[PDB]
């Protein structure tokens, strides 16, 4: 077909790869959810994805990786988190100019880390996004004249946690909001749209997403996390990403790997709290760093039993197809 | 014999591996020293070791490594440093619940880092402990409602150092206290018990431990470190660990390697001061990070002369046996 | 000739390797520029270079690398930045004692990182300097009794930027000052001497240095950097180093690689602002870390087109000779 249609297909698959989903319809649903949440944030994310894919094409990256969407799933997060942590409000058009520039750095990093990560057959997990956004938010800061950012500061007083005022409806609603917080969206409806987008592709990914989000919520209750943060979904996006990554895609789905994924979700939630407290000193948020560290430390794990099997990266599509491939190769 | 006795043997060897010693009697002496220092801290450390070894067995790790104690020497430090930096006092029983959870992460990290470190034949040096404890102490912080930690803050004023008030008896006693501070214990008697525990296995390890501790003390006097910190042994545990690691075990013991070990002790003490000042910003202590960085940067050193020889990890037991093996292989 | 003359030749080539130049006359010009700027800083830098080369010889490093100057280009920066960030003024003779000690750590790190970086054929880019100086400045701090450092603190208020008061003469003069700031020198005359020193060896290196400095200046205007910082040259030394590294030496010089070098300069300037803001929290400056990170992430970049070619490290001299070698090997 026309090259423009193929490029938009690449953009859609890139914006879907965030929850490790390669499906253009899932991309359309995710874009619709972003419009539901905040049109400005969605515009920023779409611009980030588009410029990231242009940078990937310019730098003569692999055509298969671009077609899959491997080079667009960092631009969308870059744009969305540029828009989320902007202190100038909505439709601050000049914010698009950083978004164009920083999204150019997503492919480069994605290649560079790849050269590092090829030696241990490790895939990159949105690390280009974390590095680029940390770079931007540190360079600008809350006291920038042009692109001020929302002020994040370390807690200097003991939080007041009235356990009699906990609301279990909101605590349960933290699950879809935890799913939607992967992109930075806090609207429960866009969380539901995201859950539908994952389910239309593969039910195992949706199940592991829900399990990871609820595990992050529970792990955040364990260390007396303020209730507003949990209700806002801040404690479940690293956990849901880790659960999706370790559950059935990069490990062949098995009950052993399922328990490993739950453990990875717990590790990612605790590391999320830790990185939030540490990075608040610089004024930066822990944007998907915890998921990266936990998933990478759980993919490098070497275990003797044959149930825990790590797939080669060349043959990773989605948990059902992964299990089918493992069963075919074994027989 | 009965599996329980073998498991307790594994726990003892694990709690001895901290100073790179593989001897159950040394483990018994170290546990006795911990009881001498603080029974609560010792209970926490023993629980950490036990749950770390259970996690290692569950994750089907190598049986030889578990039997040596390679998977228990991070749990003991994790438990001990959970107990040391607890603001709730002694016998705060709920602190055991983090200790169980965090000690599960010691084997995983120990495997993961191993997969990273196998490419350069580097052994892991309590990095799982540092990562896990940094995670915990950052997640909780001093203002946590459930598990508050002791407050560490950067120095904001010039220390007052009356050099006429220096006490050379305490300055000398900083050596055994420096040895005992590896576990977090400040009692001089438990430092002496630790020195006995190292000596009963191999005198070279004890000699290098004393040299490293005194080198850390001297290096801390060089940059006007407050006298209370030196008397408390805080400046000599990274140095003693680095001296033990580089002295005669991972390098064949020779006067060249001895001077290299002294240099590594100096580097580790200065890096310890640096990491203390940096990490105090987040409120975290430099728990054995300096020893890790210094020993890793000194094992990667490539030198043309044949005197400085680095042993393959498969054949590292203790300095006397290491030198015997080197002399046998050379001839 | 006499060994002393060869040793001084090694020192000169080492002090020239900072801008990736291997020429003793360039070393003489750089030393002259340092005397023009500040005799105390130059004395500190020369002592650092000398002791670094002695440490390299003692540790039996490669004779070819020492003769090239590969082990002296970290000592000079170490000494110069010890002297620049000293709060005791000029000719504080005791500062030489750290300078001797810390410069011993430049070869060790240079070897250690090499063992890490040999797997991906990456050269080390003054990382030993960054690690050592960060170690020193964190260990001492602004409140040290013996070697206090200049106080660096994060910005806590919005800067006042009167754009009508911008001075384009000083803005243009930020280019030679940006070149001279690689060593920490702020004098425009020593910047001109440095430009002459680069040009006498290879015009491409000088051109890329000027382009990188002006690119860093422009990138610093983009995020509303205070005018005093830009006039002082603080925003152009990481950028000029990155432009020199990526322009024509480690990549065969081509218009594609030229655009890549400009992009690397932009990335390095933005990362320089980010690292300045982050490291100001600890009180440390971003001493050449941004150039390191940007150049390393741009050398690991893998690109399919044949124009972007990365040379093996064994055959990298300077851009003209590099292009000659590439053209000879291709034919």
């Amino acid at each position: 077909k026309s090259p423009v249609f193929q490029f938009f297909d690449w953009v859609l698959r890139g914006t879907s790869q965030v929850m490790f989903v390669n499906n253009p319809l899932s991309g359309i649903l995710i874009i619709l959810g972003l419009f539901i949440q905040n049109p400005w944030w969605a515009i920023s994310g779409c611009l980030g994805t588009i410029m990231s894919t242009l940078t990937a094409l310019i730098l003569s990256q692999d055509k298969s990786a671009i077609a899959a969407g491997f080079h667009g799933y960092n631009g969308v997060l870059v744009g969305l988190l540029m828009a989320v942590f902007s202190d100038k409000g909505d439709y601050y058009w000049w914010l698009l100019l950083p978004v164009i520039i920083m999204s150019m750095s997503c492919p480069i990093l994605s290649s560079a880390l790849g050269t590092i990560f090829s030696k241990w057959d490790l895939p990159v997990f949105t690390l280009p996004f974390n590095i680029t956004v940390t770079l931007y938010l540190a360079a600008t800061g809350h006291y920038n004249l042009f692109f001020p950012t929302t002020l994040l500061q370390p807690a200097s007083a003991m939080p007041n946690i009235t356990w009699s005022e906990v609301q279990v409806p909101l605590l349960l609603r933290a699950i879809p909001v935890g799913i939607g917080q992967v992109y930075g969206c806090d609207n429960p409806w866009t969380g539901g749209i995201f859950l539908i987008a994952l389910f239309i592709s593969s039910p195992l990914i949706c199940l592991h997403a829900a399990i990871g989000s609820t595990m992050g919520m529970l792990a955040a209750l364990t260390i007396a996390t303020p209730f507003d943060s949990i209700y806002f979904g801040l404690c479940g996006f690293n956990s849901t990403l880790a659960c999706i990554a370790i559950g059935g895609m990069f490990y062949v789905i098995t009950w052993q790997t399922h328990l490993l994924a739950i453990a990875c979700a717990l590790f990612a939630a605790y590391l999320g709290a830790a990185l939030a407290n540490m990075l608040s000193v610089f004024g930066l948020p822990p944007c998907t760093w915890p998921f990266c560290l936990s998933a990478l430390t759980f993919l490098l794990l070497t275990t003797n039993n044959p149930a825990i099997y790590k797939l080669p990266l060349s043959k990773v599509t989605y948990p059902e197809a992964n299990r089918i491939y493992y069963l075919s190769q074994e027989r």
